[PDB]
């Protein structure tokens, strides 16, 4: 990513809304944004099989493993606004488990990019299942977008949910329930 | 369009008819306020559901329900006039169309700016998705307080009341039902 | 109509028996105070379901289940003479009918100001919203403390007590039943 | 109040919003509307000394009495939609007390009219002085409006708090911070 | 002490003209029970402070402040014998005198089973109190829900009283008052 | 006013400056969107104090403290372009003149739809309300979370800042400035 | 029965062996408190189950679940000999017979009061209710705390044990127990 | 020291003298559990206040407030040798020295494993760290259940207990004290 | 069992390398803490579990699950040495056999105080209560807090992992599982 | 620099002494990753005040208090090496200057990644504000608990500690600390 290029375009942008990028409060904003957002599209540039390492495992059972409120922040690729909350994960191993904090690693891969919160939750169920090969995954992913907040129907009390299901996640109804049950 | 000077100047009467002094400092642009605060409450008549939406409709993501909860709702009650009010939940499975989630409040809006039953409001709000998207299901749960049972009448303090509407996979498939309802707990 | 006048002086009397002093300055409008609101604690007797229900009932607007939760309501235990009190929550599914709100709540006070047992009073209000609607099914539970339980006798604080009554599909879908019960999670 | 014309007030109201008030659900609701109307403002046509009987009786004590969470009913002058919420009061007797009740029958009387809430607060603290002759009282109301919810600026997490105290209430500063500390 | 024959024979005509039947199997024996129970919820009127406290007096064993809270209570109103009831919240400091725990609440027992006002209760309980230690101070402050305010008359449904009384430094000293009360919250 | 189109140009360049494709299904009416919604984010530097208050001024009804608490707020850190929100307090003792309720909201609105930093927006909302006011005094609390603390650098996820502005009797008397904070908690 | 006298000759000696002088103010009435405290404590070893319930069956108006949850009972290990307590929840469906419900609390005390194990405990309960109603079913959950894994062995400060008793249709019908559990949540 | 063996023949025969069968299957090990438990449970006679602070006194790093609140804490009433328990909070101002914070709980446990009064308690441990640290000042709160007056004589159930002792500037410096208790708050 | 020489060796030289001075006064004795301190955390690896449960095997008493929830555990993740934390939660149902409730929490620690994975540690509590009673089924859920997520690494703060292990009817029968999960919440 | 290599070897040899096999598959990789975790756990050390501010520092928009609360914090107690954490507020009145949010973040971690005691921790971060911003006055309030007395010693649950440090006004103004230890409650 350019920096030098983003932070003239942030410069002009100040411009455009009747701002002074000259005073003292400005000085370094364009600087700033520039590298904030180099931060906030990380995610595009990052590869999954660097992100996991090498941190897959054994598995010590058969049971689910529920790794739950991973928050997470991401940018609407509608109005290039924040959209922040959750994600919760659930899987039951065929013979391999991934290190704990790789899956948050993998869900800020995904989160640090332009999203649509639906292409979020499979975009990291997918992930697992190429990285562990389970014999199911979910991901359910809840939060709020400050684009109906602060701007346009200007709601407040609303929250969305999207999910994914894969391998026995998607087909046996218990086992979703179960998961599902495990987030209330 | 709504004629505001007839609204002035029933509202003017009303003042006097229930007892006070149309000729107060602080009653003198009531007839006013009164007249653009029903007329932006009962804007929800004269809305399109195709301007509404705006064409925010884009390709489905994933097959799994998506659930907006949440989405605080205002009306009117038919029958006294008196605001009823609380929070609207929408989830449906998309069958290749998936809606921006802003469509969905001012969906809502444009059925609660209107008079109505809370039993009606939950029922235009799903038919108004399903026509949106033509999903494979589609479910809206509204709750709300009704004023015109805690201010007046019975005047109980403690009670809400749930309506809803269930189409498609929603109301056929019980265990999809149970699942969006399980997420509103 | 209930005889005030005898119920005066049965609570001048009472005063006197219990060991007080019905001259004294705050009981001497008791018998008066306590005769007045034992009329309106029973008032339920007096009253008509058809009078209660006013004519409400309006055509329904969809097939699914309405629940009307939280409805606080008191009654008096019948085998105390004590107060009982907390909330009935109350769910059903129209045929072609459906109840204004508020009409709920006057049902609810209609079987709550009379003596009651509270296994009786749910199935009383449920019956009676039976009778008025003809719907597909109706639902009714009925959570309360008794002070006959709290202020006397095994003196427990933390119990509450829960009854219902299930008639037509919440009594025969198992899944109605269930989704009615979990509305009130 | 005249009921009949307020009827026809309402009948027309509906037609110009553009409703129809021969269909079913609004059949009614004219003679509805009168008669709510008729009790929302029939405060004004109530008399204190009515209202609170004549339950005042010797007072047992010295110390403060605090009746709180006293819920109220209200309209705003300004466009005629509800305000509501909870009324505290709190008062020192000078040989008098009132019966409990009494304060919210108080309540009820100048809430069930056209108001403003700082004049609400005012009003009620004004009549329990008049009634009582307390060495002081303090009404605190603490309201929602719609106006300011359903309509205009559409905020959704605000509420109001308005205030009025007298006698002692307002001359000494540790019996008015005592009183608003047994509301927190 | 209290004639419970006449006491059933008050309370059996009591249902006859409220409208019930005492012939009805679900009233057989409530004559008997009501006034077996008004016996136990007047017992206060004949209790002895002495025997109440049962000689549980310690010597101190600090000079600062005890303080018991969150003693339920329950009571019934002198002017519609209607409950009313909630917590006792005590504190004092000690003049060489501790009492025993318990016997706070056997005291406030004692007085909250007789007909009441809350503003005398707490008056009551803090005077005797003073009486059996003699304290630097003691606070007693009574939080309670009125059944004749919830249930009838102005059926007001989140209203809660506050009443209190202060002896010794706890009126004297506003700094020894504003911790005992801070001790509360 | 704000060139649209300029903004639009802008926001299509950033798109492919920081790798993503302008010219995909999703993005393709996103300069679109951003630049209408940045215009309406900076809306408040356009506004005018006069007409955002619209004369909404009252004859003061008594002399007490008028506390509007919970004002909800969005604004742009000018630092780092992101969001920051929470809730605005206002609390002011009248000189004669009250301010219609709405129109603190709107004051909010106005200083918070810019580039801001929380001390200064605090700052500005208090002295607006003293310049339309003239009110004995006027306290302005913020709080706020901040997206440029929680999604990048500190990434810290539990702060939260309260940031505020005292004048007249709200910075000079104590008890006074005491009051209007202890309302708060 | 109990040997009020032996039970003080052994406190006192307990008092000395554990290093305490039974000669010091505050001890010396202790083994005479201890002695009833256990007498107490025990009392349910020597109450007969008619007498508990007395006469308090009553017709079935209805047939629909009754839930008496929250009935909180105090217990002591038959291991440790040290209180464990909580909550009891009971549930049933009647069988043409109610019982009151304060009779349950009875007999909650009735087996709490005595030397026990929890999972014993809620068997009694059950049975004893079975017995008194032959219901279609019961359902008996008992949760509690206790103190000989808080104050010592283990000193685990964040356990709670839950135990339970099915009969009848809450054994055999597995949505009538999952019902009767879904109350209690 | 304590004689185990005299203990576990005296919990033998309080078996008996209650009631129970000592032979019985889950009470053959119960004399033997108890006496171990009660050494347990009296262990604070034997400690040493030395042995217990061990060596962890370090230099103060500063003058302000140290606050150690919700150390919980479990000990018996030498009235009943029943349990009575909960939390104990300190705060002090070092005069050079600072305590190793699990040393404040340790010294707890040695005051609290023994018959006490909850007065005497607080004192004791007040005093502890008073002659460890000799700071500028100490102050301990302990807030307690009391299990002899919830599972047997009153019987009350939602009663806490605070006692407290303050010593140098936590008693003679009003400010000090008071910014103590808003911490626990 | 472990040279604690030879740990506080290393301890020594690994507070020389990441930068701190041995010869603070802070960190004097840090190299012998520690070293006992590791020998405790690891202690579960010298366990044994015969001597855990300490023949604390009783006879059954009915036949549902016993459940004994909110276990506190803390343990170390065997791949960063950090603590991770939590509460284990245990079920079944007994074959004859029930454990001592305070033994579960034994073997908690026996297995937690290693070197672990939470997925491992789920196993091996579950496969312990199998081992010692011959249940018809285990169910164990662990649920914790992970440092090296929390204090380094992605530094997630609201995150909290789920593992556990079901045997005998607890894999078997999906609807005691069910039950047994249901309990939990 | 740490010598990353040598906290390997250290760490390898650790695994061998506790009892642990450094061969295993889940282990071959700890001492790596260990010896990483502590450099970024003790990098604190390596930090710079003027490069963790950089240069965030603005001219002040007021003169009123500026409340950063919440900002959670992990460190590594000294004495055990052993993790204790939980949030710093901080507080502060400008003298014309005032700080970039998030630096007052990084201050805390920059203090925070090191061995502490919590004493120590409170006063370097206000000490530290004190020098970048000379303000009028600055107060910091750390709070946390400790894994030391959690997981191991005295094994306490529900302990946590206060420490905090107080500068200029918050030290000589009795209001202004107030002020800012009621805006954290
Ligand atoms: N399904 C979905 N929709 C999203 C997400 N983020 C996001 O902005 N949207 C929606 C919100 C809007 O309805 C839509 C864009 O609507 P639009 O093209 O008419 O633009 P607009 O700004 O004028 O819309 P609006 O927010 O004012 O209603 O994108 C997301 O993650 N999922
Ligand atoms: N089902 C339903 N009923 C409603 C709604 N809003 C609303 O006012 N109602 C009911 C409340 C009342 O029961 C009914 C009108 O009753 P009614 O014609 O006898 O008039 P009323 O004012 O005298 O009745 P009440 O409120 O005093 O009981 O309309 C709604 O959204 N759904
Ligand atoms: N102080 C005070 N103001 C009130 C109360 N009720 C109430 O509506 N107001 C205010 C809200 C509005 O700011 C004002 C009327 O403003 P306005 O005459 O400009 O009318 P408007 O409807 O266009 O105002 P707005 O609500 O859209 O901001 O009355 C109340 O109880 N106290
Ligand atoms: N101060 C005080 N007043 C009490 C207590 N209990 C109690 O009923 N009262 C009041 C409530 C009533 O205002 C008053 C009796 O009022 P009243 O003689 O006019 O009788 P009423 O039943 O018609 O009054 P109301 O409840 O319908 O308002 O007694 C109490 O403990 N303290
Ligand atoms: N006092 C104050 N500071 C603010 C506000 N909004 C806001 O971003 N800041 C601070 C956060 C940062 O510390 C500072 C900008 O720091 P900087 O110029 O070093 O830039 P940076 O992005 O590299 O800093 P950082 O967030 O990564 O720590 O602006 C606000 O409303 N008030
Ligand atoms: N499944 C599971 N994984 C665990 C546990 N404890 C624990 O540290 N892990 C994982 C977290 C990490 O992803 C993994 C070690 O990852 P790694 O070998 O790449 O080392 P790292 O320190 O560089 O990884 P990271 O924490 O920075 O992501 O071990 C546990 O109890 N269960
Ligand atoms: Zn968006
Ligand atoms: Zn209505
Ligand atoms: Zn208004
Ligand atoms: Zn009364
Ligand atoms: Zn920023
Ligand atoms: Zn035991
Ligand atoms: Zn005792
Ligand atoms: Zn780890």
């Amino acid at each position: 990513v350019d920096l030098e290029r983003l932070q003239a375009l942030a410069a002009e942008w100040l411009q455009v809304i009747g701002e002074d990028p000259g005073r003292e409060g400005l000085l370094k904003t364009p600087e700033r944004v520039a590298k904030a957002w180099a931060f906030l599209t990380r995610g595009y540039r990052q590869r999954l099989e660097e992100v996991v390492g090498g941190a897959v495992f054994p598995a010590e059972g058969s049971e689910m493993v529920v790794v739950k409120g991973v928050e997470f922040y991401s940018m609407c690729e509608h109005h290039l606004l924040p959209f922040f909350g959750k994600v919760h994960i659930g899987y039951i191993p065929d013979g391999k488990i991934l290190g704990l904090s790789k899956f948050a690693r993998i869900v800020d891969m995904f989160a640090r990019r332009l999203q649509v919160q639906e292409r979020l939750a499979v975009q990291i169920a997918e992930a697992i299942q190429e990285v562990l090969e389970p014999q199911g995954v979910g991901v359910v992913v809840e939060g709020v977008h400050l684009c109906m907040m602060m701007r346009g129907v200007e709601k407040q009390h609303s929250r969305t949910v999207t999910s994914a299901m894969l391998g026995v996640f998607r087909e046996n109804q218990k086992t979703r329930e179960e998961f599902l049950s495990h987030l209330r």
